């Protein structure tokens, strides 16, 4: 029993990190995208103006 859950330790230390890296670049993306979006105020007004 004590050692399977060394082995269910591992699966969650696993998962924790899988979501770590994940959401990380999964929330990257979109926040770059979020900037590309701002990067268009910024980008057209230097010329609007």
């Amino acid at each position: 029993e004590a050692i399977l859950n060394l082995e269910l330790k591992t699966a969650g230390r696993i998962n924790e990190v899988l979501n770590t890296k994940t959401k990380d670049q999964n929330i990257q993306s979109i926040t770059l995208q979020a900037e590309i979006a701002q990067k268009r105020l910024d980008m057209k007004y230097k010329q609007m103006e």
